[PDB]
């Protein structure tokens, strides 16, 4: 009785579709500028959100301003379809105990590592303190990366196609709000054993200004 999530297979129409959503956002200059700032320093911002468990009161004032603009910009940015979104991650994504432990010399993932990954994460909620940068398709940015997550994001969910707002956004980037929880439904290896494939249902964000 599973739901159907669309996967984009046609880059040209993936951009048309994203552009088409974007043209309806009606974002302010300030919200566009905050998105641009996020794309320029995303690893730093998400790193601070993580270290501080989503509490932003201690961040520098200009950053607080940008984060609250970004959080509120999602009021304007929803997906009108059930869509699958992709990202690729490095071993530390699973925990620091996995950082230097996951792969083999051939470049296949370690079965015993992978087995540890599941007991820890399979069939469990995960809260993400940072924003979640994803792509509308499985773009080349990844493919090197040993972990691919496919998020199932339901109609009406907060999700912003930011690729046209910032030249430093990922190809077909779809940004998800920070402080989101998702449920990991499935973890399996790729066919050529180079990748752990994670399928998760996005449950949504705790940040709802309004
Ligand atoms: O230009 V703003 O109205 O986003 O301050
Ligand atoms: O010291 V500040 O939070 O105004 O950068």
């Amino acid at each position: 009785y599973s739901n159907t999530y669309q996967e984009f297979t046609n880059i040209d129409q993936a951009k048309a579709w994203g552009n088409a959503q974007y043209k309806k956002y009606g974002l302010s200059k300030s919200e566009k500028e905050a998105i641009v700032s996020y794309t320029k320093s995303a690893s730093e911002i998400n790193g601070k959100l993580r270290q501080n468990k989503g509490v932003i009161n201690g961040f520098p004032s200009n950053l607080i301003k940008q984060v609250e603009l970004l959080d509120k910009s999602f009021n304007k940015m929803k997906t009108p379809e059930n869509i699958m979104l992709f990202r690729g991650d490095d071993p530390a994504y699973l925990g620091t105990e996995f950082q230097n432990t996951l792969l083999n010399s051939n470049g296949t993932i370690n079965k015993t590592a992978f087995e540890k990954a599941k007991a820890k994460f399979l069939n469990k909620d995960r809260l993400e303190y940072g924003y979640i940068s994803t792509s509308l398709m499985n773009v080349s940015q990844f493919a090197g990366r040993p972990i691919i997550t496919k998020f199932k994001v339901a109609k009406g969910s907060k999700a912003g196609y930011i690729d046209p707002i910032s030249a430093f956004a990922g190809q077909l980037e779809m940004l998800l709000p920070r402080h989101s929880t998702y449920h990991i439904d499935d973890m399996r290896l790729s066919s050529d054993g180079k990748q752990i494939i994670i399928t998760a249902t996005m449950m949504g964000t705790a940040i709802n200004p309004k």
